[PDB]
């Protein structure tokens, strides 16, 4: 199997971590449903 959507999400999450380190609400809005 390639399973390249973690390969492609990996570099992605961690770009808002550093881009994005203060704003849930620009990117994850309903991410608490998840939670």
């Amino acid at each position: 199997k390639k399973w390249g959507w973690l390969a492609w999400v990996d570099p992605a999450y961690e770009f808002i971590k550093g881009f994005g380190k203060g704003a849930i609400k620009e990117g994850n809005k309903d991410k608490w449903k998840n939670i």
